[PDB]
């Protein structure tokens, strides 16, 4: 129930904001490529994205839905559960699921659920496209009140390894 976090040894040493706005600008700062929904077409259980400026991508995962031209347009709802940060985003409802193939950074039990009704003020949505607007900061909110609720020392300015230490975060070989 708890957030449950995970970063490559790499990022050890590194705050999880630092980390975020590196990966953000990563990205770089509308359209789409090499990723979509699993199963999809407008709706799965994953939405992955990779950047049109690098090798960066993430991949969203609950219950995801995309409105498309339906009232309200263009907006991502449903249950957020989980992103996972990276580069050379493979696979698709085929291969049985999206995957980095450099998963450097992944947030899991987020608890995040927003209805159609906000359209694109919902927080799914706002959190998903801060992503892919080079805007971090709508996930950081959201992690940082989810570590504080575990243990209020704990915020987006803690290290990986701090989150390791309070029982939250877990390394991943690099």
């Amino acid at each position: 129930m708890s957030i449950s976090i995970s970063y490559s040894t790499t990022y050890s040493g590194w705050t999880v904001a630092d980390y975020l706005a590196d990966w953000s600008a990563y990205f770089g700062d509308d359209g789409s490529n090499t990723g979509g929904f699993n199963p999809g077409p407008f709706d799965g259980s994953q939405y992955a994205l990779k950047s049109t400026a690098s090798d960066a991508a993430f991949i969203a995962g609950g219950d995801l839905h995309y409105t498309l031209f339906s009232n309200p347009s263009h907006t991502l709802w449903g249950k957020l559960d989980s992103i996972a940060l990276g580069d050379t985003l493979t696979g698709g409802a085929s291969s049985g699921g999206y995957a980095l193939d450099s998963q450097e950074v992944s947030f899991s039990n987020l608890g995040l659920d927003s209805p159609i009704a906000q359209g694109r003020d919902g927080t799914v949505h706002k959190v998903v496209y801060g992503l892919m607007s080079g805007d971090s900061s709508a996930l950081q909110g959201q992690i940082d009140a989810l570590l504080k609720a575990v243990d209020p020392s704990l915020s987006i300015n803690s290290t990986f390894d701090q989150l390791a230490a309070a029982g939250v975060a877990h390394a991943t070989p690099a």
